[PDB]
C-alpha cells in the first residue's frame, strides 16, 4: 500500500532517489516533427517536445504542428491532451485544436505571470463585451460568465467556428493559487479543483479529451492527470491497493516526456492520491 511506501520514502528521505529511477526508466521516442526548423517558434521550450507517435495534428494543410500530446489511459478509459501554455503566435492554433478535438474543458494550472516573467499568452477574453477573433484559424471566442473563488476561477466561454457558424460552450478551469516555488502545503484545494472538473462532465467519454496546460505542459499538468487516473483506477479495481503510482506515471510518460518535473511534485502526487482515496473509500 502507497500510504506505507509514502512513510518509508519520507522517513528515509529517498524522494530524489525514487524520482531518478523514474527518469532512468522513462520512455524515449522520436520527436522529429517538433525539431523541424519551421516549428521552432511553435515551441515555448526547446527541451520540451511532443513524441511524433502521440502528437496532436491540426487539420490545416499548411503546417499541422502544435506542441500537444494525447495521453490515452486504456484501463481507466480516460484521455487527456497535455499542451504548453500558448504563445502569442499559437493562440489561434490552441483554439483550433480545442475545436477539432471536441474538448469540453480547458484546465489551466499557472498564472499568466509568475516570477515576474510571462508563462503564457492571455488566450481568453477578460470582459463579456470584448470578444477575441483569431483571423488565422477563423474562430471567435466570447466570455459568457466568470465565477471567481478563493483557489480557482471557472469561466464559461462560447467558441464559434466563423466558417460554419456552429458554436460550442467551453469551460475554463483556472487553478490560481499554485505557489511560484514548490507545491501547495495541503492537497485539499487541488482535490476540490479536480472534483469540480469531474463534476462538470469535461473528463467524460461523451466529449473529446480535456485540454490541460501549465507553462511547459509536463509538471503541474502531470500531477493533475496522474492524480485523476490513479483515483479512477482505485474505484475500478477489485483490489484498490494494486494501484502503483510509479507504474501509472511510467505508462503516462510513454505519451509525453517529463511528466512530473521535481521530486516535490512526485511527493505531492502521492499525498493527493492518498488524501483523495479517503473521499473515495
Ligand atoms: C531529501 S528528499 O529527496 O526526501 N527531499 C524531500 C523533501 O520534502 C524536499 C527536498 C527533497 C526532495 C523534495 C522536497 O520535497
Amino acid at each position: 500500500e502507497m500510504e506505507k511506501e509514502f512513510e518509508q520514502i519520507d522517513k528515509s528521505g529517498s524522494w530524489a532517489a525514487i524520482y531518478q529511477d523514474i527518469r532512468h526508466e522513462a520512455s524515449d521516442f522520436p520527436s522529429r516533427v517538433a525539431k523541424l526548423p519551421k516549428n521552432k517558434n511553435r515551441n515555448r521550450y526547446r527541451d520540451v517536445s511532443p513524441f511524433d507517435h502521440s502528437r496532436i495534428k491540426l487539420h490545416q494543410e499548411d503546417n499541422d504542428y502544435i506542441n500537444a500530446s494525447l495521453i490515452k489511459m486504456e484501463e481507466a478509459q480516460r484521455s487527456y491532451i497535455l499542451t504548453q501554455g500558448p504563445l502569442p503566435n499559437t493562440v489561434g492554433h490552441f483554439w483550433e485544436m480545442v475545436w477539432e478535438q471536441k474538448s469540453r474543458g480547458v484546465v489551466m494550472l499557472n498564472r499568466v505571470m509568475e516570477k515576474g516573467s510571462l508563462k503564457c499568452a492571455q488566450y481568453w477574453p477578460q470582459k463579456e463585451e470584448k470578444e477575441m477573433i483569431f483571423e488565422d484559424t477563423n474562430l471567435k471566442l466570447t466570455l459568457i460568465s466568470e465565477d471567481i473563488k478563493s483557489y480557482y476561477t471557472v469561466r464559461q466561454l462560447e467558441l464559434e467556428n466563423l466558417t460554419t457558424q456552429e458554436t460550442r460552450e467551453i469551460l475554463h478551469f483556472h487553478y490560481t493559487t499554485w505557489p511560484d516555488f514548490g507545491v501547495p502545503e495541503s492537497p485539499a484545494s487541488f482535490l476540490n479543483f479536480l472534483f469540480k472538473v469531474r463534476e462538470s462532465g469535461s473528463l467524460s467519454p461523451e466529449h473529446g479529451p480535456v485540454v490541460v496546460h501549465c507553462s511547459a505542459g509536463i509538471g503541474r499538468s502531470g500531477t493533475f492527470c496522474l492524480a485523476d487516473t490513479c483515483l479512477l483506477l482505485m474505484d475500478k479495481r477489485k483490489d484498490p491497493s494494486s494501484v502503483d503510482i510509479k507504474k501509472v506515471l511510467l505508462e503516462m510518460r510513454k505519451f509525453r516526456m517529463g511528466l512530473i518535473q521535481t521530486a516535490d511534485q512526485l511527493r505531492f502526487s502521492y499525498l493527493a492520491v492518498i488524501e483523495g482515496a479517503k473521499f473515495i473509500m
